[PDB]
């Protein structure tokens, strides 16, 4: 028999290992990416980040 079936849920265009880059839109193509929203820390107080409240 060797029966086999696969199913993939819908997605915009998120890859994993690698994706083909468009010759017309190669600047959109990225090997790796993160969330589209960006934010920088400009408080100048010190700005510190921790893994969690109680990583210990």
């Amino acid at each position: 028999e060797a029966s086999v079936r696969y199913i993939t849920y819908p997605a915009i265009d998120r890859g994993d290992h690698a994706v083909h880059c468009d010759k017309a839109h190669p600047n959109t193509c990225k090997k790796k990416q993160a969330n589209p929203y960006r934010r920088g820390c400009g408080v100048l107080e010190g700005c510190h980040r921790e893994t969690g409240p109680k990583p210990t």
